[PDB]
């Protein structure tokens, strides 16, 4: 699909996520599990969204391998998968998580609301 998603590692997560000119949403995944499969067709699809919209600028749309990057799932504290938080310019130690359904509209909305 169209994407432009940014592909994380444990070298470059905190530079990306933790920029504090952008509002990241972070995408940890897990490849081998349908789920997050979905999950990620949802992040390409966000990407390309917010990419046609006003904070088309400041926003990225994330994700990482939680099976590469046992680390970082470690140090962020995520404990399964899919999980989608949203590290705002000024909110990046208490980002926040998205629980709703997982589809384009309401994680469009979701965005809005809480940047």
């Amino acid at each position: 699909r169209p994407s432009r998603v940014v592909e994380l590692t444990d070298e470059t997560f905190d530079s990306i996520v933790m920029d504090p000119e952008k509002d990241v949403f972070v995408l940890y995944y897990v490849p081998w599990s349908r789920h997050s499969v979905a999950a990620m067709r949802l992040w390409d699809d966000l990407s390309m969204s917010q990419s046609q919209k006003r904070n088309h600028l400041t926003f990225v749309a994330a994700r990482i391998d939680g099976e590469k990057y046992p680390d970082v799932i470690e140090r962020m504290r995520v404990s399964g998968f899919p999980t989608m938080r949203y590290y705002t310019r000024i909110d990046k130690q208490e980002p926040f998580e998205y629980s709703g359904q997982r589809y384009l509209s309401l994680v469009d909305s979701f965005v809005f609301q809480n940047t």
